[PDB]
RNA sequence: AUGUUUUUU
């Protein structure tokens, strides 16, 4: 008796058991007021009741079981953690709590936890010692997450690029700089795919706030991992919230050695939502930000960081330039003498339906001698001075038609000496 | 007994039939008045008396059946609904009802609902158990809305250079951009008029916001559709009213699984009526824009969005720019990085009288193979490679003079090879 | 109202 096998299960056969438990009709019914009544019959019977979930406390004191399929929107089916449990435990914001539950009993609207059987998918007797994520030691990118399929595809081309222009380590902090109608949604998706063909073993997680739901559900079942996404009809409040939640699970992994990816892509969206919901201060700064706007985005972008102990947190956030507000161009830059790592793509080479199109001159990553060899860092710099006399577009028409040639890099580094 | 069968018969005849009936002098009477004196009579004889119109909820509970003669506007024969058969039938605003209605009695002021015969025209049994618009799985424009005539007309020319330009599928959400005197209107009436011709099928709704009344006339007298519009000498309240009508009745056709089209006008209107309308919060951003202004057509945008269980809504809105205030190339813009089509109008072109004046180098689809076949993709893209390079008026002076030789695209595409 | 917008290089 779980809650995410119920929530798997489709809706006819939901139905079908309803009714052979004896219940009132559940064709006429939701499939969340179903499950509920077939949790309290299976219960009436006296067995248990087993439920998971994120939990998030409140300013009160008391917290609730976000589940991951409804973007953690607050649901009837979520399992009331009491403060005292909370306090016996020192339970915080992003712990994965899975134990018993029991239906609300009269006078009650939400389930019951009685004994925390698995914390964070490890033993409570090693989620009670720990060291907070506040007080792990940064460093820079160290292990290389190699971006490159290697299956001769053509599609592995941009992920060629990207390597040749900006490899990607674990912990790394950069922003993926392009104007609007240039490719991101594409060169993400691609990204996306990389990540879960090369490195399987690391949590993928997909933030996409303020955009259209087409492309959400679209992520959604094109990407092999998690997405967490919220459309533009929710207000900014639930930006905010989902936000929090993502980072905060986020850290809590980190806090167990584990490698978190974090693909972000409204970077610009989220600081409008933190600029929406924050009270006014009667001080305006140019463009319409507030001075007090930027400091939240400011520590969600700073929050990746590589762990020596154990673990990484890598965010990779995409900002919008030249969207004719300029709000976001304060943005963009405040934000730009931050990600340690900036990819810019053109959209002269986009009209000209030269795909990807990548700012090949303006992308680089600092410290890039701690994730290549000498002999790889020396031909990309070669690469780089070869590439910089010539222009943006008979650049990456060049280092197309020689990439097409072959199916590795290394022949083409090999084919220019 | 129709109301929209009184409301499309003269006044002459309806003035004739008063006096028959035997009431006061019909003369000097509104054709309203005439209309209820009508109705009054005859229901003093027993018969019963039937009317039509799109629901309007209000805040209290209650609400009324707006008409679309009369732009959804407050009339004296708005049908009253009461809340206890709202309760009883979960209607909400935007559901078409058709029933028997009765004249006000001693003390009320509007016709009552007695029996509903039919919902969105169907059966009350198939809309009480309906999937909501917030719950449809969104997806990208697979059908292809093909909008040349075919019929060789002169007037057919731009409707081949906006297929070769941005093909424009079901599901559509694009942004037609020019700077005022560009042509804006008569390219509004040919896409009206080639949706019309082409895809007869589809219901058109034309919005026309902050306009002038000879316009409206102009184009209610010229499409063949539906013309709901809002001349300048009404208040932004009244817009508001109207876009939150019509995007209401756009989401409960569309749950019915019918293909809705909106061919806005007046976006950047929209945006300022919602500016306007929007409480003043002590905070100004650049240009005179609220942070909480845009949130609304922002929500009113992404609204368009393909149905994979059925049915569709494209909303194509008309964006002005280089209007000389600050707010619309912030309200135009912000609204840039949104869409997904942008069909640019160039204003030197129309100044040499080139018509059309359409910038087919920033013009573009996103996406557009899953609208057009491989060797169709392959020829669009040669010309878009051929046409690059010459300049713009240069490169639609050679579309147009190519497009004058043939009647069809395809022996064109077959004569450049 | 100052900042924002005006405003830019
Ligand atoms: N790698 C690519 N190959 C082919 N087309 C692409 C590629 N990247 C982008 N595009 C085209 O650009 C359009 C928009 O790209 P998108 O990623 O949405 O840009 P952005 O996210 O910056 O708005 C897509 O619909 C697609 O047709
Ligand atoms: N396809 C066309 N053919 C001929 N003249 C046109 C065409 N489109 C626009 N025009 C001219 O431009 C004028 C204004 O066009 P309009 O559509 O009102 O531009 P906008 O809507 O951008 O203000 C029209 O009165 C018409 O004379
Ligand atoms: F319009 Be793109 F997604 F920035
Ligand atoms: F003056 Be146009 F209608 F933008
Ligand atoms: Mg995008
Ligand atoms: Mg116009």
């Amino acid at each position: 008796m779980n809650l995410t096998e119920l929530k798997n299960t489709p809706v006819s056969e939901l139905i079908t058991l309803g009714e052979n438990m004896g219940l009132e009709n559940l064709a006429r019914m939701r499939k969340q007021d179903i499950i509920f009544a077939i949790l309290k019959q299976h219960a009436k019977s006296g067995e248990d009741i087993f439920g998971d979930g994120v939990l998030e406390i409140l300013q009160d004191g008391f917290g609730f079981l976000r589940s991951a399929d409804s973007s953690y929107l607050a649901g009837p089916d979520d399992i009331y953690v009491s403060p005292s449990q909370i306090r016996r435990f020192n339970l915080r914001t992003g712990d994965t709590i899975s134990g018993k539950i029991r239906p609300p009993k009269e006078g009650e609207r939400y389930f019951a936890l009685l004994k925390v059987n698995e914390v964070n998918f490890d033993k409570p007797e090693n989620a009670r010692n720990k060291i907070l994520f506040e007080n792990l030691t940064p460093l820079h990118a160290n292990s290389r997450l190699r971006m490159e399929r290697g299956n001769g595809s053509t599609e592995d081309l941009t992920a060629r690029v990207l390597d040749l222009a900006s490899p990607i380590g674990r912990g790394q902090r950069g922003l993926i700089v392009a104007p609007p109608k240039a490719g991101k949604t594409m060169l993400l998706q691609n990204i996306a795919q990389s990540i879960a063909y090369n490195h399987p073993d690391c949590v993928l997680m997909v933030l996409l706030i303020d955009e259209r739901p087409e492309e959400v559900t679209e992520m959604q079942r094109l990407v092999k991992g998690e997405v967490v996404a919220s459309t533009f009809d929710e207000p900014a409040s639930r930006h905010v919230q989902v936000a929090e939640m993502v980072i905060e699970k986020a850290k809590r992994l980190v806090e167990h050695k584990k490698d978190v990816i974090i693909l972000l892509d409204s970077i610009t969206r989220l600081a409008r939502a933190y600029n929406t919901v924050v009270p006014a201060s009667g001080k305006v700064l140019t463009g319409g930000v507030d001075a007090n706007a930027l400091h939240r985005p400011k520590r969600f972008f700073g929050a990746a960081r590589n762990v020596e102990e154990g673990g990484s947190l890598t965010i990779i956030a995409t900002a919008l330039i030249d969207t004719g507000s300029k709000m976001d161009e304060v943005i963009y830059e405040e934000f730009k003498g931050t990600g340690n790592m900036e990819l810019h793509l053109s959209r002269k080479i986009a009209e000209k339906r030269v795909f990807p199109a990548i700012d090949y001159n303006r992308s680089g990553t600092r410290k890039e001698e701690l994730l290549t060899t000498q002999e790889e860092l020396q031909k990309m710099w070669i690469l780089r001075k070869i590439i910089h006399p010539m222009g943006e577009i008979d650049a990456m028409e060049f280092l197309i038609n020689k990439l097409a040639m072959t199916k590795t890099n290394d022949d083409f580094f090999e084919m220019m000496k």
